[PDB]
């Protein structure tokens, strides 16, 4: 027993990670096939990402102008093109560490793990949900630029994010693997506002389903609701409305536990209305939103890759 | 910014994970060079783990009984041996993905990262600490044992913890790679007390100092204190006493930030007489004690390997 938030193991991705130089700009690039590809702001100077004219700045650019190294192997770019806000730059030698992969783009409330790398080199990685407001709450310093996001089903890596910025708000934004920004970021340097944030209902109940299945059931009232009694509660707190579809997606939890999804509902219009009154749940002093009701199941049955 | 618990990128353990049958009981072991590392209680079956004679039951094994598997490779077991709480499968190939490594006994309050694992087959990657009572607080279901723990300098990996136990309480035992338990604890199915943990002060205090880098200020206090009327007040929390050397190893976070260790230890002081008033720190109700003085400066300057 026990819950912890747990990645994915990384290994496969690891292998996938290199170096991208252009000019002054180093950040990290994913190789997979004879495919490199990288946010297109590795070809901005600082003084670029102010107001930068990408089409423009890469017109500028050549094959021979982009250094791409995996560890201590150069690789030549035979290639490149601009597709949305990522570079894709084709190059003379497959990876042979490719794995089987996909591109996906994950919808709100969805989480996966972000391998965390400098210079091409993996430094950490960790688990994260995409805030309903396609913001993510990461740890990104200087140069991370180009780390992925990605989920693994047994043998399958589904890339779903590419770092590309910070905002001055400190939360983080990036694109899909066809360089489309998740929600209304641009890769330029400017105020950007996130609009506000939801707390992710359907996941605080597969947390809580998580809870009682590791023994932890203080938080379990006699009382049950509604629907829409519970998404009145869920306004007032800034919760992301429940719907069917979420009831539904529950459906396995609630079966195992014995505990109607409404009956869920309750409890947690009760610790909404009433706080936690110092008490913790899996080791939380708040309501956790990071684990989907996949999460859930994934880890307490021990589903591995 | 921001700041993640973060577990090192796991590629270089999961090359080294294998699976151990001997009869009904399947677990995890570790291959590294021409060695198989398990827990010894591979050999016993649920009626056995009551109350087993180890030496007694590996007389009754030879070589052919133990069933060693990389994937789907069937590795050749050429001698056996039983060291401390660890079975040592010396086998007929070296595993061609070891990786630079070490074994090491880690401190109470030092981290690492857990790779678990079910039938050889990795499941997830989450970084843990090693509690002052010697139990970690993981996530480990049945078939999970033989999963390590690790950390990562560079290139090398150094092996500190292999599963052994989920105790009656649902937290977690296991040995270091030489097959040495980790406090008190037996491989033996029966009720054992782990004694009162503590609050690993320094690493509360690290990531105090993680907040303030990362902007989260509200908890500095206009007061200081000494180390001897802090600890009166950590004894009373039951916290680990405060000593020099964790000041000096503070020492570096200390003169990033220009607040003072003990200036620190007396917004802590506060904290824990008066409680977070329904605030947090670094998106935590709770004040965090997982994550070491060299962790923090490890993620907040973009350490790779």
């Amino acid at each position: 027993s026990g819950f912890r938030k747990m990645a994915f193991p990384s290994g496969k991705v690891e292998g996938c990670m290199v170096q991208v130089t252009c000019g002054t700009t180093t950040l990290n690039g994913l190789w997979l096939d004879d495919v490199v590809y990288c946010p297109r702001h590795v070809i901005c100077t600082s003084e670029d990402m102010l107001n930068p004219n990408y089409e423009d700045l890469l017109i500028r650019k050549s094959n021979h102008n982009f250094l791409v190294q995996a560890g201590n192997v150069q690789l030549r770019v035979i290639g490149h093109s601009m597709q949305n806000c990522v570079l894709k730059l084709k190059v003379d030698t497959a990876n042979p560490k490719t794995p089987k992969y996909k591109f996906v783009r994950i919808q709100p409330g969805q989480t996966f793990s972000v391998l965390a790398c400098y210079n091409g080199s993996p430094s950490g990685v960790y688990q994260c949900a995409m805030r309903p407001n396609f913001t993510i709450k990461g740890s990104f310093l200087n140069g991370s630029c180009g780390s992925v996001g990605f989920n693994i089903d047994y043998d399958c890596v589904s890339f779903c994010y590419m770092h590309h910025m910070e905002l001055p708000t400190g939360v983080h934004a990036g694109t899909d693997l066809e360089g489309n920004f998740y929600g209304p970021f641009v890769d330029r340097q400017t105020a950007q506002a996130a609009g506000t944030d939801t707390t992710i209902t359907v996941n605080v109940l597969a947390w809580l389903y998580a809870a009682v299945i590791n023994g932890d059931r203080w938080f379990l009232n006699r009382f049950t609701t509604t629907l829409n009694d519970f998404n009145l509660v869920a306004m007032k707190y800034n919760y992301e409305p429940l719907t069917q579809d979420h009831v539904d997606i529950l459906g396995p939890l609630s079966a195992q536990t014995g505990i109607a999804v409404l009956d869920m509902c309750a409890s947690l219009k009760e610790l909404l209305q009433n706080g936690m009154n110092g008490r913790t749940i899996l080791g939380s002093a708040l309501l956790e939103d990071e684990f989907t009701p996949f999460d859930v199941v994934r880890q307490c049955s021990g589903v591995t890759f």
